[PDB]
């Protein structure tokens, strides 16, 4: 994955800002421009107004100035999510900030307020479109990312909203096998209620019942078993 995908803005190299371009004018169908369009770094780009940017690439310069602002404000969201600010958030999404943007990980707005606990973010993120079943890189969802930090309102919520109770990530953990190894009685009992597959089986060969023995959680494993 090239820097630029991986940075936000301020922090582009003059190198960066070539591949930015290179990589805007294919995923956007694009007029090609020169690499050289912008010789400077990403903290400038940041400074030109819409006018510049059309002064620059008439056939571009607005789209490629408004994906910029995209990112800007898709991480101010992801920020305000993550840290509970409700009133930033509705400020954000007034201003039009993606529900879905996401950060270096694959994570959107969503998870980041599952996984810090923030539900009335989480509610009004899902009022509004938020993509409820988001996977990050490692195939990490929302109901993921609530089972594991115990966020039980939250796991209430996301399945409500049509949470994918028996989604996998990369190492073929649901929800279910993440509330087993962090210990988490009543989101256990939740997953069930709402079907998830109690005979899931990770990469590792193991079932929630496993990861429950192996982390000392014997409340668990009682549940799990009847
Ligand atoms: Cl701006
Ligand atoms: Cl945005
Ligand atoms: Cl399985
Ligand atoms: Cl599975
Ligand atoms: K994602």
């Amino acid at each position: 994955l090239p820097a630029h995908l991986r940075l936000q803005p301020i922090y582009w190299s003059r190198d960066d800002v070539a591949q930015w371009l290179k990589w805007a004018e294919n995923e956007f169908s694009l007029r090609p421009i020169d690499s050289n369009t912008f010789e400077m770094n990403g903290k400038a780009l940041l400074e030109l107004t819409k006018e510049d940017f059309r002064y620059r690439s008439p056939h571009s310069g607005d789209e490629l100035y408004e994906l910029l602002q995209h990112i800007l404000l898709g991480k101010k969201l992801l920020e305000a999510a993550r840290a509970g600010q409700d009133d930033e958030v509705r400020i954000l999404m007034a201003n039009g900030a993606d529900v879905n943007a996401t950060d270096n990980d694959g994570y959107t707005p969503l998870h980041l307020a599952a996984s810090n606990g923030h539900l009335e973010i989480v509610e009004v993120l899902l009022k509004n479109g938020a993509d409820v079943n988001a996977s990050d890189l490692t195939g990490i969802t929302p109901l993921h990312a609530a089972a594991a930090t115990g966020h039980l309102e939250i796991v209430e919520v996301l399945l409500k909203h049509g949470a994918d109770v028996n989604a996998y990530d990369n190492d073929g953990h649901t929800p279910l096998h993440l509330a087993a190894k962090y210990g988490h009685l009543e989101i256990v009992e939740v997953l069930l209620k709402h079907g998830a597959d109690v005979n899931a089986q990770d990469k590792f060969g193991k079932t929630a019942f496993d990861i429950s023995i192996d982390n000392g959680n014997e409340d668990l494993a009682e549940i799990l078993q009847k």
